[PDB]
């Protein structure tokens, strides 16, 4: 007979070294089999006959769990999707040359250590309150925990009186987890 | 090739809701598996290429550890075997009746609730400094977890200035555990 077995939560994302309770259940009435399989510590904190409560710890890297029930020599099972974070701690904004003649080209240079995952880490390059670039990252240059986006402009009369400044944003939202803001102090360029 | 697994502690005993580290090990260089298998919740605390050593916890009642390690295809493993105690806390003695005619019966009683495993507890019936009688438990008569003595004997002049009195003995030494003594405080007997 068809039956149902669900993960709570189905993913979710957590800090190093962090942790989560996961609630493992199912349709069947009296399972034969039962449990939540984790290369993680795990403590089965709670259980009915048709659910298991666990308390899974000590999160280094993204991971996997397997949420599985037997009903009638039938095994069904979900996984949830455990992905690890460090937010957006500092976003370091340079501008290079910082002395620029007019019409001539400079290079905006903005650089987030230890972020991840990077492919869901977008740095933000703005101009006053225009958006000049933009980079999502997890294709390589400075990949899985490290990035950097790099834009170059010529300068113009106005950038004289108008501030450069970098965004960062760490949406985990389709990893369970929320989204983090990290802006750079604004820094201006000297144009003769 | 021959290889060993050990377990240490081989045996332990523990109160209700108690735990225990279990030093899991194997002679086997690179083992292909290895690990303690229990039904009680396990957290392992730290591991090496021949060894593992768990905090097992929360033991309710008598349960076995199996620890084992793979080499080369091959399976070896040892149990260590986990006990559950309560040791005597209360001994009571009882002289029925209490005013008895010399030369005529009477039986003393000792009673000890809740103590555990009951095959290990031995109650002594003593008169002044003489043990009297002595039985060891286990075999049904008030058994597994709650156990009674009782002796009759006939009551002689020197009974008028002499102390009756029990002593409850549990002695865990073959299950890992220690040996706990507790008496009852001394009763004396009416005569006429
Ligand atoms: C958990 O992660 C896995 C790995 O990608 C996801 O699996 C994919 O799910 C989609 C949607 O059903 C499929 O099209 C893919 O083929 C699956 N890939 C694999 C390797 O199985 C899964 O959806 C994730 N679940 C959640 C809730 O994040
Ligand atoms: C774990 O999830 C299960 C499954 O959804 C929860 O079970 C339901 O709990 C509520 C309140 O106990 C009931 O109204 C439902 O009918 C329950 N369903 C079943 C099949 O029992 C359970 O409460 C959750 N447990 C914990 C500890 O979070
Ligand atoms: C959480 O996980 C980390 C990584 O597995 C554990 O760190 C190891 O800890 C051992 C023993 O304390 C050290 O000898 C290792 O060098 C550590 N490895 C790494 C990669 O850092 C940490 O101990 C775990 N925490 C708990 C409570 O089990
Ligand atoms: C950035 O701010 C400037 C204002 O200092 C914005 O200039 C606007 O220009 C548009 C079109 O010329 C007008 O509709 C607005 O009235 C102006 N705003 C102000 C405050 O003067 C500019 O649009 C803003 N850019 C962005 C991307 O928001
Ligand atoms: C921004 O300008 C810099 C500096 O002129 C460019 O860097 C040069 O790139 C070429 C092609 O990759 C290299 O061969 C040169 O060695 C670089 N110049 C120096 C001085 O190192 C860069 O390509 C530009 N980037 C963008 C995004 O416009
Ligand atoms: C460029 O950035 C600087 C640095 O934040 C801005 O200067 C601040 O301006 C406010 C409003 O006048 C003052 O109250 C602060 O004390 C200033 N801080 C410093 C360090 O000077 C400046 O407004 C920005 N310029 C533009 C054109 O947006
Ligand atoms: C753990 O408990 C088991 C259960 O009795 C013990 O197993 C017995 O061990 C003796 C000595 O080798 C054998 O003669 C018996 O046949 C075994 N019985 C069973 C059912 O296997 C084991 O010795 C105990 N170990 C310790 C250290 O207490
Ligand atoms: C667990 O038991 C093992 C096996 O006896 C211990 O390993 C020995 O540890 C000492 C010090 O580390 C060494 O001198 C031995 O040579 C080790 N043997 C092997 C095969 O590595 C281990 O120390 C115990 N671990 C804990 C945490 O108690
Ligand atoms: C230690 O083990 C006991 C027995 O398995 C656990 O007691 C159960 O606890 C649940 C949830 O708290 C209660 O709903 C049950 O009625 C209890 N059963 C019995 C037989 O007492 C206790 O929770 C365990 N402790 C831990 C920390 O897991
Ligand atoms: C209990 O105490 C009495 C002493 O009050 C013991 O009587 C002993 O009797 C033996 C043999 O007649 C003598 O060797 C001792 O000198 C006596 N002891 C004393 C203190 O007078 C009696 O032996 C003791 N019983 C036990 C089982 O120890
Ligand atoms: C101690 O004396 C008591 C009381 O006389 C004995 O109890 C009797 O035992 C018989 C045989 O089992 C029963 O049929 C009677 O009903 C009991 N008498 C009463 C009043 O209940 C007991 O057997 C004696 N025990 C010992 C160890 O000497
Ligand atoms: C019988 O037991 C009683 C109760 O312990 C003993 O009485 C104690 O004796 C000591 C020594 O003389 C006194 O310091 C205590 O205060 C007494 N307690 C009580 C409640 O009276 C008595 O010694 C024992 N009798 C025999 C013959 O051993």
């Amino acid at each position: 007979k068809v039956f149902e077995v669900h993960v709570r939560p189905k993913k979710l994302a957590v800090e190093p070294k962090g942790s989560l309770e996961v609630n493992c259940s199912t349709t069947c009435n009296q399972p034969e089999v039962g449990g939540l399989e984790t290369s993680l510590n795990k403590i089965l904190l709670d259980e009915q006959a048709q659910w298991k409560h666990y308390l899974v710890s000590n999160i280094s890297h993204d991971t996997v769990l397997q949420c599985h029930f037997t009903c009638s020599g039938k095994q069904e099972s979900m996984n949830s999707n455990v992905s690890v974070y460090q937010p957006p701690r500092q976003v370091i904004l340079t501008l290079q040359p910082t002395l620029v003649a007019v019409g001539k080209s400079f290079t905006i240079e903005c650089r987030v250590p230890t972020v991840e995952p990077l492919d869901s880490l977008t740095l933000f390059l703005f101009r006053g309150n225009e958006t000049l670039h933009y980079e999502t990252f997890g294709k390589a240059a400075p990949a899985p925990q490290e990035a950097t986006a790099t834009f170059n402009s010529t300068a113009d009369r106005e950038d004289g009186h108008r501030n450069f400044s970098c965004l960062a944003v760490l949406d985990l939202m389709s990893r369970g987890g929320n989204i983090f803001h990290k802006h750079s102090a604004p820094k201006m360029l000297e144009i003769y």
